[PDB]
């Protein structure tokens, strides 16, 4: 019952009994020392999972690896912790696993398996990027380097773009790749105006969507 | 709501609500049509979700990893008239998705754990990239390559790699990874994610030595 909780948060502005199991809201009911990245947003969200908690006298740390090691003691001494994050939280769950703490990941939506699951590619076998260069012919080679790990490894490639980019980045996919290589487009997961469709690179041309204010998942694959 | 639900079930033996959104039982409540790789695992669990959901709806199609694609669209054949369909699991669900996503049929994945990212968040690795393998190859010397590569891959891309083993084999593989990695390389045991006989500690070959903790679990190198 002491550890390091890592409570997830919704993935945009959903109700939390749709992608947070109720288990997340029992614990969450059991810790008074929050590690998070925004204060502000937090308690905005605790107060969103339950008006009873007292949001007025908790514990919440702000997240250097001096204060963090700070932070993890009353971890250390026997209380039950939790970080809220959506990525600054690895460092401190990081330096918990180095301090041999106990850590324990509650359930939560994942934009990243959740468009695994709806690309309809390989999930024995993927490898996500995150972003790819800005600068030219190095992300036009790095296009070029993961298709072929498609064709040669049998691996699923992903990768994502900021929203006002991601137009240039299909068109980048749809002039630097196959014709008949595969591309799922996943945009507002879960948040009901979600986009996850499949299609091949040479059949995008027609029915490609804006999707330009908002982040999306980007997935390539073979037949 | 009139689509092909991808539905998630539990990692190991939990109560439902400690790792599922409520949301997935009120939609799994519509469904009268669901695509599985074992309709006894399957019916087992409706069952576990609501005892009033009538498994009396038996139109519980079979799934392999071999399965036709032209049965694969016969089963699709309700969805494609207007009722909602789920998909279950305990990769076949991969085809099937992928043969819906051929004919534009509409799919959504419900949120659920996995131990893929569920590892990656207790480790204290790089979320922002990391790179899921499944198994490793069988054979002595050909696993040794592919550890050589993995490990390879993790200064050369900064991607969290990670792979999974059967049961038996996990005190062998442990013993595979600290013979042929490197002394700093970090690794991280997750073993019962979610089931709370959990295990998730990370720390280098070199200190993992000593202190080696059968059941499944999966594995995750990083720097």
């Amino acid at each position: 019952e002491t550890a390091l909780y890592l409570l997830p948060v919704t993935l945009g502005d959903t109700p939390l009994e749709q992608v947070l199991p109720s288990y997340n809201t029992e614990i969450i009911r059991g810790i008074r020392h929050f590690i998070v990245e925004d204060v502000r947003s937090a308690r905005r969200f605790l107060k969103k999972v339950d008006r009873e908690i007292d949001i007025d006298s908790l514990t919440f740390y702000p997240l250097s690896p001096e204060d963090i090691s700070g932070y993890l003691k009353p971890l250390a001494g026997g209380a039950s912790m939790g970080v809220i994050s959506e990525d600054p939280g690895a460092d401190v769950v990081a330096i918990a696993q180095r301090q041999k703490l106990k850590v324990i990941p509650l359930v939560g939506p994942s934009s990243i398996i959740l468009s695994v699951m709806a690309s309809g590619f390989n999930g024995q076998s993927f490898a996500f990027h995150g972003y790819l260069p800005i600068e030219p012919g190095e992300r036009a080679k790095k296009l070029k380097t993961l298709e072929q790990r498609v064709y040669a490894e049998s691996q699923t490639q992903l990768f994502i773009e900021t929203p006002y980019r991601n137009h240039k980045m299909i068109e980048d996919i749809l002039q630097n790749c196959r014709p008949q290589t595969k591309l799922c487009i996943a945009a507002n997961i879960t948040c009901e105006g979600e986009f996850i469709q499949t299609r091949t690179v040479k059949d995008w041309k027609g029915h490609i969507p804006e999707l330009s204010k908002i982040p999306c998942i980007f997935l390539l694959y073979k037949l």
